[PDB]
């Protein structure tokens, strides 16, 4: 695959709970989106989610050698403590973006901190599920203008 | 199960190791004394280890789909670090106890910070054994008339 | 005495305002089951409340002239602010478990801290009465096992 | 206007002399760009720029009287330091997007706080004049679902 | 001329509990001993212990009634929480020495903080009941130079 | 509709010392002030002032069975301490107006914080003894408008 | 003698929006009360607003040249943020009284510190309205006393 | 002009007040001072002052379309509070000198901090109008080999 | 005897990248060395590489069972965040030297932190991986004197 | 049994700069009433002053080899800064107690900070050259009860 | 002597490494130019470095026997770490002026921090051997105006 | 030399008090086996240890005229508090490793911090005497691979 999208823990989660609470939309919703999008433009993305840190590692690096040239990244909790994240992602030298659903200054004080910002090509959050779909569209624009 | 269990990390290790240093108190003897002081007021309860955090982040996950009403949960180290597991509880809503064996308080000062203590019904530490007991009496008065 | 529960400030308002806000509980159903609770073991238990600090540390140099054996300490508003009361329990070397009915890590951040906590064999916090109970179990096998 | 786009200070250098930014950009080519993105939804958008933080505030004052529903902003420096911004946009309560064309957590320490990203929908930074066009597609689906 | 001698909370302990851990010296001991040797200097001396704050402070207010000249003043786990006293012996003006037995940098982190020793003529601490004779020699020479 | 009106500790010493320090005005005279004004709008008003924290705890509990519907409070040192004089007004929920005669936020740094001031109505520092009047002037207003 | 009243940014939009949010009164109710007031006492009052912070100087340096006794001064925002507010102020040497509708404390931590609190002769927060004609009876008497 | 001397808010101020204050030394006694020692090493220099932070960053940008060569800045307090003159300053890419009449060090600690001086050539600070005189004798050497 | 090396997270990617950046040497060229240098000592020598935290902390548990007598350990990311890291260690009681490649002072300030050093025997830094040889040679001689 | 009396650096300056500052007591002075004091108990005392951080400690060293039972410091400056200080002090294991002229309290918030304090037997400071005498006083009693 | 200039330590090596890294420029041209330019003014100027803290301590109290009116200082490392310094100064009363050559903003945030900036009259950074000719210049004006 | 050993204050004592403490190993044993491990590889090795940090820094400087490739350093105490040192290694630009007996981080909290290791090649602590030959082993190699 030429982009990867890796979702990380409890995102899984999405749309399982009162679906009033945060409505209908899930995981594989998003992906499907995503795929279809990348498909309009000729790109072969992947995905991938997990709960446990080592297998988004090992992801990572497998990215590197399956010659991955974008990762759009949103690491949920891992975000906040993660350095393993972070150095596998500086280790494979892979450029990415990373997302978040919601608006992570908006919660409490230790979201506002990221190991993963400050290398990102960029950063967005709070825009729901189009957040994924605008890091596509960037990632796809900077491969193929 | 109703109510589930979780024991973080390291825990398995009790009374391995030199039983005059904490004596002969196995993970495995709480975990018997649980089961049926839950036998007792016909309720079901389930126990889980791991020292892998993404293995009881799913623990927790299932939890969900198998209707437990109570999780009674001693994360160990993870209470320090895990937003991932604080995350997984609050995402699948099911209300908890923290419980840890030790006085948490007494050790170094890293550890008087609790990703999960602040949205916990309560917190018990320092009374070893019987604090899972005490989480448990309480669960069962409030699931239970 | 054998055992001796104090309360701090304002746990005497227990119950008192719009009943249904917090509920009926008083200070004194309180007592009358811990009372209970240490009858039924052929344990004397004694109780004591006050808004005064300095009533309050009397009362712990009192309970070691009575041989006192443990203490239950609910110390409320006083746990954030009084050295003199960890240093009257340090003094007398009375063991001393720490109870609080409301989750104190669920409130605001300078309630996070405590000038007993660390020297508690343990505490308990957020489960309502029974924390008191839970104390007084604890207490009792530890002094008659 | 429906939507209003408002870039704050420093923001009329790029292009014209490119204060250190990459890719010959212009702020008059982002706002031709927005305005024909956003007439190809016939919504009708306005745009604002300005170095004077009374300025900016003013015309957030303005967009209320105008019946504006949406607000994305590029506050550049300002982000850092307007406590009176922050407060313009809670007193007329018209949503907005913050967005930033550089990686705003990539650079010194000081950066990394906002006094408005917390009040926002959400926050794009770092994708350069893209950000802004993806605010835009976001405005456009929220206002005209 | 008049001396005051203050001590704070828990002093009245001293040499209370097994005469071992600290030995056999009592509060009663040690103001003994400095009402002889203000005798020997024809220096009238009082002296005031309480675990209660207001008491304290009220007897500080009743100082500058009966003209005393300096104060001496042990306020024991009070100088690290008592504004109150502070401002009690400002508000008097009458000038003081802070004495403690044990040396209070040489415990937690919390005891290097005072809200008297500013203020203070001068602070001695971990010279035992000597400091108390130290500042009575200090004080009688100060005002019978 | 009774108001009460609660001075803290030292405040008594108000006008004792060199009446050129901070002049002639006593405790009492501003209560006489306040009185009088309360009088003029028919309304009842009750003064106390004590330098133990106890005493204004339990007047404040006392105001609660009274019907007392507005406190008007100088804390003086233990605005900045008690834990247990916050929780006291919270507890029985009697709205309250904080005043200090000097102004906090031009003294030393740990004045400027207050366990009060968060949960008044508002806040009068600064302006002398005319900050209660201020303060009953408002408080008659939104009793008896 | 001349009282100046400057109201800083955003204080316009009162009385604007949603008159039930916050009522219907507005910054020129709030002028008139205070003219009226002034007039009562043969004083004379001028009033300015502005959401520009070079305007609310230049204001304040033509108070000088006026002969301004006193400066009542409700900086909103720029209370947390203005240096230079802080040394206008202080450079022309008018006292001054600083006033806020709301009360600052009660909302977020970086509302609590000001650059111009400990300047001032004093504070008002929280009052409402009332809070300015307070200020203005204090200031008439210490002009006229 | 090849140097530009920029002066910040209140600067207007000196000598205005009590000539033997602060002395009787003026902007326009400094800004003469400077001409007149441009005008004999045959440098060009120009000079600007306002109380208004968006006019001092017009004015910065204006110096890039000028071919200003050095910027010698006295920022007064906006050197504590703006990151938008800041990024004036790196975005027109011309070296800068700051200067302060006084001791920045020797006053409030939140005078220590800067958002120019990590950025600039170097600063003076203290040594009165001399400062700036140093600060151009400094840019003629430079503006030469 | 057995000697046991842990290599935690990202460690497997040693001469991936651009062998002129870090050059060629690997993981597995390490560990060979390594065994060779134990091998002349006739000390046994198991080694272990993963990116999973829990992996890591069962290897630990491991470890006990097998009768290891000393561990070498480069944690990498880990060693910044994982608790129950330190507690697998500790829980098990055998004792570890701490190794890095690269110099951890040196980069940024999180990674200054370790939850291992201060339960270490000693700590290795940015020496390469001549840093594991010394902390191997170190150990044969702690095991075998 | 000797006691070694050290001076750390400017001590040297005592008395000579308007002997009405601080009067006329010289450090020769001082050492003249010590030398007194203790031949008077028939000990063996001697005296040390310097500027030098390396003369210090070296005659700390030479302290050891002399069989110096107790030295009284007063390191002056060296308190706040002087980590090899206390190094020598505990590395030749001679107990010391710590003096200093002036309350060191209550001058800036850097003096409140030792690297001394918290391992001296005790600290005496702002009772001028009596405080030397006091810890003479003590130290004689413990090495000579 | 009048003027006193003293230089820190490692300032020696100016102009000693790769004279195309920081030129040509030695401690001693900077001493003859300054020598040179005070003999222009018939003022008296001596000069001093040294690596030793307590040889520039001994200094500075040579200069007031010799009763020279201003140092110029340039405390290199000290400046961030001697108290001794600070005292000296102090202690001798003496006014002064630092300076360093290169910007001391502009690197490593422990170089902000001066333990002599708060008293100095002024400070001068990153101008280079200038610095020191302006310090002079300054100096001289103020001496012989 | 080619390499210079440097040992920091204090370092003399080792092994000369209570040779059970830490036995018997001096620092001279220390330099004989740093000797003759040099001579084994042809490399000329030079020692210094001082308490003195001027000699410290005299010594660096001397280094830098005599060729030395690389400095072995054990800064002690210094290390936490010396940035003279710092500038005089930066300042001849001489490559060097830190190496302490003990564990650094093992011990109080202030011992964490370093001004040397950020600009060390790496460091070693608490393999006590062989911590010094690791680091010729690596130097050796370095300069003679």
């Amino acid at each position: 695959s030429t982009i990867l999208v890796i979702h990380g823990p409890n995102l899984n989660l999405l749309g399982k709970r009162e679906p009033e609470v945060y409505g209908h939309l899930t995981l594989d919703n998003i992906n499907r989106q995503l795929i279809a999008q990348a498909e309009q433009a000729s790109i072969t993305l992947d995905t991938f989610q997990s709960n446990w840190e080592g297998a988004i590692v090992d992801r990572i690096h497998q990215a590197q050698t399956e010659g991955v040239k974008l990762i759009i990244i949103n690491p949920a909790a891992l975000t906040h403590t993660s350095v393993a994240l972070r150095d596998a992602l500086l280790g494979v030298a892979i450029p990415f973006i990373e997302v978040h659903l919601s608006n992570v200054h908006a919660r409490e004080a230790f979201r506002h901190h990221s190991y993963l910002s400050d290398k990102a090509i960029g950063v967005i959050c709070g825009l729901g599920a189009k957040g994924y779909s605008f890091a596509l569209d960037y990632a796809i624009e900077k491969i193929q203008p």
